[PDB]
This record gives structure tokens, C-alpha cells and sequence, in this order.
């Protein structure tokens, strides 16, 4: 059963209970594990693992969220106990489809299959779930005013998981964006979002503005919510909770569901339930595997507790795209022409019929340098900045670099099998023989 958590629905700028009507409040945490190789993912899904889960959820009760984050999970694993218990709570789960190993590489950003696979592979997870409140589909990819051409890519990746999952079954679970706060590029990462014929349908600021005992004018919350006024899109916090101060009294929160913040925010997610040695926690686990709380813990039970956005129920609510910034070397880089949507089926036509390849079983970067030095490499570049994209762009790492030791072999002409890279992870394909 899920009843105590109907699906959350986007209308305009605002969240509404789709069964009651009444506006929806995040009033969330981060809930995400860290280990401190080839055997197992390099993250921990807490949420494929019931005796993890199980144990937090009476103290994520007793903080009084109604929404999770989380980082990643590992879509090859179940997560009904887990999400039937978080619904059991009242509470949902915004959730990110990148992890740490497959992500848009935000200084050599690339929109490709094999990051697509990974996007698909936790819509398909993770769908089924009416607490699934949404999905982010980059978090602080640009971060600052040096990759800013990162945008494009993050932008067409949601436009192809939006596309993925309304073609899908699956209840159309909306696709944002979660950013950094850099002074200098926050402004135009707002607007580029929600430019042009793609836009996210969310938008989550990492906001650490409010640090110790600050004020709702001092902090800068107020100049944020005068910025945001009539953005078209839901807005809230990712992430807050400033541990420049500690314990964290968290006063920002008073602030955040306060009536003036209520009409602009979605309201936020405090970040973290654990503590990693980075002094984020809000809990410590012990050696005996046991929750351990913090000094932190109880000042966020308050503030949650106190928190009473006063919202707008949908009916009350009811009753000519945006500019893309414009470009400046330097300062703002993301064009406003974005790659195409990966295609696994032309990619998979190059590992059919190439005659040289490199299996995926330090040497990528070294190994473009060499191969785009000999053979003309344009077919897999894709540039954020002047809106280039290659042919075999969107292919995989490894397609991309077969494609041009093919290329190269091709070029030399010896036909004699030997692919023109001394390298065990290359081979001759020999289905490139059989008579896309
Ligand atoms: O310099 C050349 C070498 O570059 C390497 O590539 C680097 C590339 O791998 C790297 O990718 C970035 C991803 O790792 C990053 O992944 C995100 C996580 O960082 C994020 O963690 C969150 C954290 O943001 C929050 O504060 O706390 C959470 C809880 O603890 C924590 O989970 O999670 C995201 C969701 O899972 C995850 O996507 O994402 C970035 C943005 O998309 C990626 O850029 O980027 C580096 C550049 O900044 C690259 O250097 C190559 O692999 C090597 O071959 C080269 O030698
Ligand atoms: O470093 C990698 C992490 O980067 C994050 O993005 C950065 C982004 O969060 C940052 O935002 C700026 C805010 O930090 C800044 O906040 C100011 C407060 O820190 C300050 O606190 C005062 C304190 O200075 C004083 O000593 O004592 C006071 C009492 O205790 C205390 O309140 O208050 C200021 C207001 O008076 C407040 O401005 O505000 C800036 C302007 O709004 C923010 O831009 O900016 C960085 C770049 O400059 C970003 O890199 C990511 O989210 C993380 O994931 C990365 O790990």
C-alpha cells in the first residue's frame, strides 16, 4: 500500500498532493552512505537494503521529513521494501541518475549511450513507485564560470529522459536539476534551464548562504526569493545546512517555511542524515552498526516540527519561451544548441562492423592525443560552447576510439589484421569480415 503517500504532481510553479490538492512542502534530508573495487559498486544503495533502511526510518520519523535525496542507486537491485516503508512514513524520495563512475564529466562533458543506459536503467528501477517524487538528471555539473559549456549537455540529457519516460509506461515522474550557488554563474544557470523548447521541471539550489545565527535579510535568503519571484518552474533546497556554526541551530528553516519564503519555495532538504567525518551528520553510525544521534539532530527535529508553510491548494493556484543567455568568452559558454539523443542502435552498428576495436575490459585521454593526431577525430567531438556536435558524438568512449583506430587502419590499407595500436585491450574484430 501506498496511500499515505499519493503521487506529488507539477503545476506551474508550485507541487500539489494529486489526490487532496493541496500544495506540497519538501521538508526533506539527504540520505545517502559513502564507503570510507571490482566486486562491488563503488556506491552504497541503502535503499536496496532493507536492514539499512529499516533501521533509519523511525529516526528519519522522528525528524519530521516528508522527502528524502538520494545520491544513488543500484538499479540492478529491488527497492520495494524500502520505498513501501518510506511510504508507510509519508515520506518520498527525489533521487539523482547519475552516480559518481557514469556521470557528465562537467570539464570534458559528453552526452552519450552509455550515460543515457545508466538514466534509463534508474527510471526503469525506480518508476514504479508513487513516492518518486522526481528525478535530477545532473547535480552542480557547471559549478563555476570555467564550464559553463557542461549546461548543454545537462540540458539534452533532460530533455531525453523526460522524452524516455513519457514514451514509457511508467506515471511521468518529472525530471529537474540540482545546482551550486556560485555568485557569478547562479543567475544565468537559472535562465538556461528554462530556456528555449527544453526545460527542467524542477529546480534545486545547493544553498549554504545561511551560516550560524543569521537573519532572513543578512544571510541573502531574502534576495534569492526577490530573484525567483515568478520563476515558472517548482524551486527549493537540495542541500542547506551550513556547519559553520555547531551545533547547527538550523534557524534557516524558520525562515524557509515562513510565510514571506512559503510563496516562492518548495521548501528544502537539510543535508545530511550521516555523519562521514565531514561534520554534515545528523547521526553517527557506531561500530555495532547501531544510529548513534548528534547535537545537530534535535535542532532539526525542532525546526521541522515548528516548520507550517502556508501554501496554495491547486484550485486556488489555477484560478512565449524564455532567452537563452547570450554568450561571453570567458563567462558564459553553454550554447543553445544541444546534442542529439544518444542512439544505441547506430552505435551498436560500430561495434558490429568495425574492424578495429577496444574492449571497455590514463590510457583513453593518451590514446585520443595519438589516434586524433593521425586521423581526423571531428565525428566524435561534441562542443557545448559553439553547438558542434559529431556524427558518433553520443557513442560510447570505447565505440568513439574503435571508430578512429578503424579509421587509421583503413587509412594504412594493409588488410592484414593487425590493428594499428600495440594494446591488449585492442583486437580485430571479426565480424567486421561478415558481409549499418
Ligand atoms: O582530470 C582528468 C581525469 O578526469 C576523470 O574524470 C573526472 C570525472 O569522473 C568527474 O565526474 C564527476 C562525477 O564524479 C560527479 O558525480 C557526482 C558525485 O560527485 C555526487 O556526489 C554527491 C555530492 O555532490 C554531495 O555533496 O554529497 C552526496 C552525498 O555524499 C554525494 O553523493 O553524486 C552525484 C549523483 O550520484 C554524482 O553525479 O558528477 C560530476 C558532475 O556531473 C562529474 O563531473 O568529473 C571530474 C571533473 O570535475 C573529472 O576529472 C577521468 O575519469 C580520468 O580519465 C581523467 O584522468
Ligand atoms: O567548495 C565546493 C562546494 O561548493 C559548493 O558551491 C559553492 C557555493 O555554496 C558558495 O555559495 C556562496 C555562499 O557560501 C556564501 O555564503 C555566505 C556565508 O558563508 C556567510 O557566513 C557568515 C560567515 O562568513 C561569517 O564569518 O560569520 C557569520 C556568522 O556565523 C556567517 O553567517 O554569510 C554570508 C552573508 O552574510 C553569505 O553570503 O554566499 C555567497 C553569495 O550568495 C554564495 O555564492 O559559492 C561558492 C563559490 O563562491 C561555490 O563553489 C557546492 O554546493 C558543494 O557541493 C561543493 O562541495
Amino acid at each position: 500500500s501506498f496511500e499515505k503517500t499519493p503521487a506529488i504532481k507539477i503545476v506551474g510553479n508550485k507541487f500539489f498532493d494529486s489526490e487532496s490538492g493541496e500544495q506540497f512542502f519538501i521538508k526533506g534530508i539527504a540520505y545517502q552512505l559513502q564507503r570510507s573495487g571490482a566486486f562491488e559498486t563503488s556506491y552504497i544503495d541503502a535503499l536496496a537494503d532493507p536492514k539499512i533502511c529499516l533501521r533509519d526510518i523511525p529516526f528519519l520519523k522522528m525528524l519530521g521529513v516528508n522527502t528524502l535525496r538520494v545520491y544513488a542507486i543500484d538499479p540492478t537491485k529491488s527497492h520495494d521494501i524500502c520505498m513501501e516503508a518510506l511510504s508507510a512514513e509519508g515520506m518520498y524520495v527525489l533521487l539523482d541518475l547519475s552516480e559518481p563512475d557514469i556521470s557528465i564529466n562537467r570539464e570534458n562533458p559528453s552526452w552519450d549511450v552509455h550515460i543515457f543506459e545508466r538514466y534509463k536503467s534508474v527510471i526503469d528501477a525506480m518508476s514504479s513507485f508513487p513516492n518518486l517524487l522526481g528525478y535530477f538528471a545532473g547535480n552542480e555539473v557547471t559549478n563555476d564560470h570555467t564550464n559553463t559549456f557542461a549546461s548543454p549537455f545537462v540540458k539534452a540529457a533532460i530533455r531525453d529522459a523526460k522524452e524516455y519516460i513519457s514514451h514509457s509506461n511508467h506515471r511521468k515522474i518529472p525530471v529537474g536539476y540540482s545546482t551550486n550557488d556560485d555568485a557569478m554563474t547562479r543567475d544565468n544557470l537559472a535562465r538556461y534551464f528554462v530556456c528555449g523548447d527544453v526545460k527542467a521541471d524542477f529546480y534545486g539550489i545547493n544553498m549554504y548562504e545561511w551560516c550560524g545565527y543569521s537573519t532572513y535579510g543578512t544571510s541573502g535568503y531574502r534576495e534569492r526569493t526577490k530573484e525567483f519571484e515568478g520563476y515558472p518552474i517548482p524551486v527549493f533546497f537540495s542541500e542547506f545546512g551550513c556547519n559553520l556554526v555547531r551545533p547547527r541551530p538550523f534557524t534557516e528553516v524558520s525562515a524557509l517555511y515562513g510565510n514571506k519564503m512559503s510563496s516562492v519555495w518548495s521548501g528544502g532538504l537539510a543535508y545530511m542524515y550521516f555523519e562521514e567525518e565531514n561534520e554534515y551528520g545528523v547521526v553517527k553510525i557506531n561500530d555495532n552498526d547501531g544510529v548513534d544521534i548528534l547535537p545537530d539532530f534535535k535542532n532539526l527535529k525542532k525546526e521541522f516540527a515548528k516548520a507550517d508553510p502556508k501554501g496554495i491548494t491547486e484550485e486556488e493556484y489555477l484560478t512565449e519561451s524564455v532567452e537563452c543567455p547570450h554568450i561571453a568568452v570567458g563567462v558564459w559558454e553553454a550554447n543553445e544548441k544541444l546534442p542529439e539523443t544518444p542512439d544505441r542502435s547506430k552505435c551498436a552498428c560500430l561495434d558490429e562492423i568495425l574492424p578495429c576495436e577496444i574492449v571497455p575490459f590514463g590510457k583513453y585521454e593518451e590514446y585520443f592525443s595519438y589516434l586524433c593526431s593521425k586521423v581526423d577525430c571531428s565525428d566524435i567531438l561534441a562542443n557545448g560552447k559553439t553547438g558542434e556536435y559529431g556524427e558518433f558524438s553520443d557513442c560510447s568512449v570505447e565505440q568513439k576510439l574503435s571508430l578512429q583506430l578503424s579509421k587509421l587502419y583503413c587509412k594504412i590499407g594493409a588488410n592484414d589484421r593487425h590493428c594499428p595500436l600495440n594494446d591488449k585491450n585492442v583486437y580485430f574484430n571479426l565480424e567486421s569480415l561478415q558481409p549499418c
